[PDB]
């Protein structure tokens, strides 16, 4: 197709991400320069891989040099890939 094109073919918007959590925002309005704030990631356990805010992946944190990277350990086969978006 010369619109299928236009799709297969867009920029998605990959994030790999530490940890989450919740928070009153009362406290999220008393946070400081210097605040420790504590995510619910255990340290041994590969980080997530979302895209469009949609969980595919999981890996671990390597550095390709200059950047950090990350090398897939865990992928959801390209079904719910698709199904996810």
């Amino acid at each position: 197709s010369d619109k299928l094109e236009l799709l297969l073919d867009i920029p998605l918007k990959v994030t790999v991400e530490l940890g989450r959590t919740r928070m009153t925002l009362k406290r999220v309005l008393e946070m400081i320069h210097g605040s420790i704030i504590e995510l619910d990631k255990l340290t041994g356990e590969p980080v997530d891989i979302l895209v469009n805010g949609k969980l595919i992946a999981r890996g671990e944190v390597v550095v390709i040099d200059e950047n950090f990277g990350v090398r897939i350990t865990e992928i959801v086969s390209p079904k719910e890939r698709l199904e996810l978006l």
